[PDB]
């Protein structure tokens, strides 16, 4: 009581190089989009993990290769190691995910097909449960590639801005002063206990860059 839109699933090849490179030959055709196996050779790692002169590269070592240059995918092999992990489709998965408008991924190799049609008030999650003390102040990444569409940047990510929002000075005294004035002494002691561990580099990002290390 199998169907065959439940076997339309990723496959993890798993190979580790030893005799002289893993064994697998990857070249995009020209101006055409995309990466695949031109070839493989026999009795190789490469062979015996799934991989076929017919699969197209998803995900390497678990990252994404969606918008990425074909020179990504012999970088990320790199960094792997000694090993390296390829996600791999199906000829009739591939087409069924693009058809379905879905990202295929290593998520989708535990767990069902996104074929099935639920809902609810919230969506059901097994995560892990973990507790820890946020940091007052430290580094902290945020997205620039996710739903950017448009183009913006914020200063909040600088704290403490070029000027304060001033005040009336209202009485003289009065309780609950919000005035740093005495306590501007005290302040100084803070100059030895400095932490400017945060950094800032005019370089955003390249324009564009084609250092190409090795070329297969």
């Amino acid at each position: 009581g199998i169907d065959p839109f439940t076997m339309l699933r990723p496959r993890l090849c798993t190979m580790k190089k030893g005799p002289s490179g893993y064994g697998f030959n990857l070249h995009s055709d020209k101006s055409k989009p995309g990466q695949f196996i031109r070839s493989v050779d026999p009795d190789s790692p490469a062979e015996a993990s799934g991989l076929r002169a017919q699969d197209r590269i998803v995900e390497v070592n678990g990252v994404c290769m969606e918008g990425k240059q074909h020179g990504d995918v012999v970088s990320a092999i790199r960094a792997g190691g000694d090993e390296t992990k390829l996600l791999v489709v199906d000829r009739e998965t591939d087409e069924f995910f693009k058809k379905c408008r879905v990202i295929p991924s290593q998520e989708h190799l535990n767990g069902p097909l996104p074929v099935p049609f639920t809902n609810g008030e919230i969506q059901k999650e097994n995560s892990r449960e973990a507790l820890a003390e946020a940091a007052l102040e430290s580094p902290r990444p945020a997205l620039v590639r996710s739903a950017s569409s448009d183009t913006s940047e914020e200063l909040n990510s600088q704290d403490s801005p070029p000027k304060q929002d001033s005040t009336a000075p209202s009485s003289t005294s009065s309780s609950d002063p919000i005035l740093d004035f005495n306590i501007s002494l005290a302040m100084a002691k803070e100059r030895a206990h400095q932490k400017r561990s945060s950094k800032r580099a005019p370089q955003m990002d390249w324009s564009k860059k084609n250092e190409l290390f090795s070329n297969l």
